[PDB]
This record gives C-alpha cells, sequence and structure tokens, in this order.
C-alpha cells in the first residue's frame, strides 16, 4: 500500500507534484493533497508569479479553477510551443498532476528538497516524497478524505 509523490523546487511558494509517475489525480485528490503539505491549489495570480521566478513544467496540473503547464521557454512538445502560464481548454478526461501553494516558503526559487508532510493524517499507506535530486522521505498515513479518490 504505497504512494509515490514526485516533487520539485517551489517558486514563490508554488511546486508541482506527480503522484505514481502518471497523470492520476482528481480535482478533489489534489486539493487534500496539497492540504497535507500545509498548501493550498495555487491562484493563478501565484501561479503567474512563480512563472516569472523561474518556474515551468512539461505536466498538465491543477490550479484553482483550471489545468495549466507553466512555461518558459517555448518547447513543441510542451503545452504546443507556448510561454506563459498555458491553460488547458479541451479535454475528455478528468486525471492530472497537481500544484500546490505553500505559503511559508521562500518568496523566490527554493530548491532545496521537500523533508516533511506535515498535515498527513493516521492511515495504512507507506507514502514517499520523492524529490528530483532522488532524495526520499517516507511516512505512514493518509491524505484522501474523498472514498471515490480511494
Ligand atoms: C510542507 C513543506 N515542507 C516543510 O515545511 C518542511 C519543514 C521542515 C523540514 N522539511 C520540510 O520539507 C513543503 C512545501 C515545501
Ligand atoms: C527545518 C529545516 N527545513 C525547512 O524548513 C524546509 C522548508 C521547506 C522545504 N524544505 C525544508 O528543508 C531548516 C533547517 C533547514
Amino acid at each position: 500500500n504505497q504512494i509515490d509523490l514526485n516533487v520539485t523546487c517551489r517558486y514563490a511558494g508554488v511546486f508541482h507534484v506527480e503522484k505514481n509517475g502518471r497523470y492520476s489525480i482528481s480535482r478533489t485528490e489534489a486539493a487534500d493533497l496539497c492540504q497535507a503539505f500545509n498548501s493550498t491549489l495555487p491562484t493563478m495570480d501565484q501561479m503567474k508569479l512563480a512563472l516569472s521566478k523561474g518556474f515551468e513544467t512539461c505536466r498538465y496540473g491543477f490550479i484553482e479553477g483550471n489545468v495549466v503547464i507553466p512555461r518558459i521557454h517555448p518547447n513543441a512538445i510542451c503545452a504546443a510551443n507556448h510561454t506563459g502560464v498555458y491553460i488547458l481548454v479541451t479535454s475528455n478526461t478528468s486525471h492530472y498532476d497537481t500544484y500546490c501553494f505553500n505559503a511559508s516558503a521562500p518568496p523566490e526559487e527554493d530548491c532545496t528538497s521537500v523533508t516533511d508532510l506535515p498535515n498527513s493524517f493516521d492511515g495504512p499507506v507507506t507514502i514517499t516524497i520523492v524529490n528530483r535530486d532522488g532524495t526520499r522521505y517516507s511516512k505512514k498515513g493518509e491524505y484522501r478524505t474523498h472514498q471515490e479518490d480511494i
């Protein structure tokens, strides 16, 4: 009973979380997941400021109200070569990665590793935070409050 959560650097508090190496998070799961990191789904304004500090990914993830990809450099296979906060307009499907916003993070680029999941609750799952540099932090718990996400 295991969940891997791959996380990035934080940029003005915003970071990306990919679960189990594939698009697998619903909107309800995303809010609960960010809550376990003492975080929330970013607003569009918080995501635009994170972009301006150096944040970009090549993966769709929830923010408040939309599913987006922040892009700095144009790449043909990432958000159809767009730059800026690219908003997903048309999709048949409901599961993506998520972004999260932690208000206590540093104001600009924070590429230190994540070593805590401070607000997870009691549960049976081995949850492992995987940083980009491979360092890991694991704890037994749960973060999903909606049964349909379990
Ligand atoms: C939840 C937050 N991490 C932390 O607050 C700590 C605190 C102490 C030690 N390690 C952490 O990752 C993640 C968003 C960045
Ligand atoms: C407690 C410890 N770590 C942190 O505060 C954080 C916060 C966010 C992300 N990673 C951390 O290690 C301080 C010594 C460095």
